[PDB]
């Protein structure tokens, strides 16, 4: 998975 951004 992961995630991230930046928004
Ligand atoms: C975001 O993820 C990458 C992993 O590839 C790390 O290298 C990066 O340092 C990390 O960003 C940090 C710094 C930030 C953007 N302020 C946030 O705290 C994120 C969660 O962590
Ligand atoms: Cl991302």
């Amino acid at each position: 998975x992961x995630n991230x951004x930046y928004x």
